[PDB]
């Protein structure tokens, strides 16, 4: 549920 990107 979050996105990023990392
Ligand atoms: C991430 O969210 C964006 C905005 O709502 C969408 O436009 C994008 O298509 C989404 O990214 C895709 C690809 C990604 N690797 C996956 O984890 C998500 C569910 O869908
Ligand atoms: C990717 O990892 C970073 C570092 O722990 C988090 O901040 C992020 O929410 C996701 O889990
Ligand atoms: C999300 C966008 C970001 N610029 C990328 O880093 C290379 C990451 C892997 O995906």
């Amino acid at each position: 549920x979050f996105x990023x990107y990392x």
